[PDB]
């Protein structure tokens, strides 16, 4: 049970909802990496401090 | 032997070349120093890195 699915809308405010039935178990992914994964700065006239992910 | 040496260029396909004589050892120079002579930085919210002489 999940609340964000696409919905449709079409005129007459009538609704249309997709409902994937998957079942699957499964597709795949994974995670990889780049360089640099975290880093930190600052901006030292102002005051500022900073976080990256990418 | 070098191959980079004035040459210069007329019209009619004339050229011309210079071949300095100077068995002189030497003229002079001195090295000198800055401060800072090395450095490295880089952009944070961009991703780049540099490198400098001077």
């Amino acid at each position: 049970v999940d609340d964000s699915m696409p919905v449709e809308t079409l005129e007459d405010g009538t609704k249309v909802f997709t409902s994937y039935l998957f079942g699957a178990g499964a597709l795949g992914y994974a995670e990889g990496q780049p360089e640099v994964p975290t880093e930190t700065a600052r901006n030292a006239l102002g005051s500022q401090d900073i976080l990256i992910n990418r």
